[PDB]
């Protein structure tokens, strides 16, 4: 690659907690990543806002990923343990 741009921003990094049936919250294949279809647990996932975009699991990188690829790495996941995932947020400042 080449490149030479620059663009930047601040992402929100967000904990979850991997009950049993992986999570209480599902995914959805979305044209920019994996998304969350629905939350099933609250506390499954504390600050999930639904239709929010997966970029990082564990601070790997799934952007690109397809959704089996993000699933692999949800079951990778320890089971009852804290997992770090960030999502895509915040274009600019205004009133927030």
């Amino acid at each position: 690659g080449s490149s030479g741009s620059s663009g930047q921003a601040e992402l929100m990094t967000l904990t979850i907690v991997k009950g049993a049936q992986g999570f209480g919250f599902t995914i959805a294949d979305s044209p920019t990543g994996q998304r969350v279809k629905q939350i099933l647990d609250i506390q499954g996932c504390p600050g999930l806002c639904e239709g929010d975009l997966i970029v990082e699991i564990n601070q790997q990188n799934v952007q690109n990923l397809s959704h089996t690829e993000v699933v692999d790495i949800l079951k990778d996941c320890p089971i009852g343990s804290e997992t770090s995932l960030i999502i895509h947020r915040g274009s600019g400042p205004s009133s927030g």
